[PDB]
């Protein structure tokens, strides 16, 4: 078996290899990349997402989110407080202000130490889940707005035609902005391109060990666990690498820099933080290997998770027994 230790693998496709997206995902998996839950893909030197990022300041962040923490440094939740709208130019200025800017640091490891020591004592503001794309329409390779849709994948594999669409989202981040431990909706893949700015550090649990993370989360957030059998779907819980190590949870970490893609694989739990002002673009996708994960995906039915329109069809077709209860939490 390839990659038995479930290490995060890094790929350097040639421009020829970068033509066929599906084929290269399949190649990565033939080398065992999915066992880690996360892979890095460095694009060919000849490739670019767009010409410049000089004219993005007028993009609107309609609902910036202030991420307010509760708990202890290594085990905490965050809730999202809605703030007034601001443009990307205004947001960048805020990110670079004395209150919010990245502190002096020696290297990525030093900054990581500072993040886990001090994150809970600050409330950074995130521009998340903004529908849109920064890929040039003439970019033909690995354009996240031009991927085959999940609905067409389900139709190709299972013969059922369903409603729904599948478009990218933009994320504008600043120092300490945080993404909580989660897998994707319906345990789908995700792909994330860091367009511009400071790095993003990722943590990931191998899919074959996801239930170990779930068990620890139930122990560490006992009230949340009683309230919902799938509360990590709420995307609000953080557990530090130190606490994961103390509890013997297998995981890996890696830092993504501007110009690099990350792919998360079905049922690969991940979490992380931004180093400073940046912009990422991400979208979910599927392959034939995903279908069995979609059939088995846990669901939140307590009402907190609240998902896109398009997940309805996924649950309806792949999980018909669960559909009645799930839809109740969504109305
Ligand atoms: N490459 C960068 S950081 N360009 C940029 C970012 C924000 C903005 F408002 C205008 C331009
Ligand atoms: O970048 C972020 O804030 C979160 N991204 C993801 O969880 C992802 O791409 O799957
Ligand atoms: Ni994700
Ligand atoms: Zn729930």
């Amino acid at each position: 078996a390839q990659n038995p230790n479930c290490n995060i693998m890094i790929f350097h496709p040639t421009k020829e290899e970068f033509n066929d997206f599906d084929k290269y995902i399949a190649y990565m998996e033939s080398q065992g990349a999915h066992r880690a839950g996360l892979a890095k893909i460095i694009p060919p030197k000849e490739w670019k997402a767009r010409e410049t990022y000089d004219n993005i300041s007028e993009i609107l962040i309609a609902t910036p989110l202030q991420q307010v923490a509760s708990g202890r440094a290594g085990v905490f939740t965050q809730y999202h407080k809605k703030k007034k709208a601001m443009t990307v130019g205004e947001y960048r200025h805020l990110a670079n202000s004395k209150k919010y800017q990245t502190p002096p640091h020696q290297n990525f490891e030093d900054l990581e130490r500072k993040y886990w020591k001090n994150r809970i004592y600050n409330s950074p503001i995130y521009g998340a889940d903004i529908s849109g794309s920064l890929f040039d329409e003439n970019t033909k390779q690995w354009n996240l707005g031009h991927l085959g849709t999940i609905q067409d994948l389900l139709e190709k594999e299972c013969g059922v035609v369903i409603e729904g669409v599948n478009t990218p989202y933009l994320y504008f981040g600043m120092w300490k902005t945080t993404f909580a431990w989660h897998t994707e909706d319906m345990d789908l893949y995700s792909i994330n391109y860091l367009h511009l700015g400071e790095p993003k550090t990722w943590y990931v649990v191998p899919p074959e060990h996801g239930q170990r993370l779930e068990r620890l989360a139930r122990e560490l957030f006992p009230g949340s666990s009683r309230g919902c059998g799938a509360f990590l779907r709420h995307k609000v819980a953080l557990i530090s690498p130190t606490v994961l190590k103390e509890n013997g949870i297998p995981f890996n970490r890696i830092t993504q820099e501007a110009g690099e893609f990350m792919v998360t694989f079905p049922y690969g739990y991940h979490a992380g933080f931004n180093h400073g002002f940046n912009c990422a673009e991400a979208i979910n996708f599927a392959t034939p290997r995903w279908i069995d994960y979609g059939k088995m995906a846990s669901q939140c039915s307590c009402g907190e998770a609240r998902v896109t329109f398009s997940m309805d069809a996924f649950v309806r077709i792949l999980q018909p027994e669960r559909y009645d209860l799930w839809k109740r939490g969504q109305d």
